[PDB]
């Protein structure tokens, strides 16, 4: 017969960086919906002078140790799903150890996130297969925090992307506020980028999850 694939591959973060980083996601989201600048804008957030709660509202959290994901496979039902489980790279960093660096966290109506940076030598491992937006392979690749109640997985990515777009047509805008770990900028129609001032560091094996 034959060999079937994970439902999808990736980078999964170590215990220690998936505390680490699920603790920072969560601050980050507390302190957001805190700030008066966030509050301002619940009406480009939601369409229900009351408080919202992000840490409820992205009540879909990865339960178990968070990850970046490069290739979704669906165990090879996907496009190209064969082709990159196939490929020298991707069987080679199998079970290897990486370090992703997080530049930012993120916040949209539908998905809460960290974005990556990956490095040249991680950028092997992102599928080509990823409307391009003009931005570089890889501008996707995140760790998603949480998600709200209606939201399909796909999306983190996709509010992503949205994003880095607009700060790369430059609109994303004097920042309105500092964190502790950076500057808070609102992008508008509910979207919200942390740049941190230092990178993230987290420690990640790269293996495929088949649940
Ligand atoms: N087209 C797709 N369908 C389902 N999951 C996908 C997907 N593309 C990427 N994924 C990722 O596969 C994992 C399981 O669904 C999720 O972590 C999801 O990333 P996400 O964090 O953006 O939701």
């Amino acid at each position: 017969e034959k060999d079937f694939l994970p439902l999808y591959f990736g980078w999964f973060l170590t215990k220690k960086s998936s505390e680490t980083l699920r603790k920072a996601g969560q601050v980050f989201l507390e302190e957001l919906g805190n700030h008066k600048a966030f509050k301002k804008e619940l009406r480009h957030f939601i369409s229900g002078k009351e408080k919202l709660e992000l840490v409820s509202y992205f009540g879909k959290r990865p339960p178990g140790v968070l990850h970046c994901t490069t290739k979704f496979c669906d165990y090879g039902k996907a496009a190209g799903a064969e082709e990159y489980a196939q490929q020298e790279v991707v069987k080679r960093s199998y079970g290897k150890a990486f370090k992703l660096s997080i530049s930012a966290l993120f916040v949209t109506p539908k998905t809460a996130g960290a974005q990556v940076v990956l490095t040249d030598q991680e950028l092997q491992l992102w599928p080509s297969d990823l409307a391009s937006e003009g931005l570089p392979p890889g501008s996707r690749a995140h760790v998603t925090l949480g998600c709200a109640a209606d939201v399909q997985p796909v999306q983190t990515g996709l509010d992503l992307l949205d994003i880095l777009q607009q700060v790369k047509g430059g609109s994303q805008g004097e920042a309105v506020g500092e964190l502790p770990r950076g500057k808070l900028y609102s992008l508008g129609k509910g979207r919200w980028m942390l740049s941190l001032t230092k990178k993230m560091e987290v420690k990640a094996i790269f293996t495929g999850y088949y649940g």
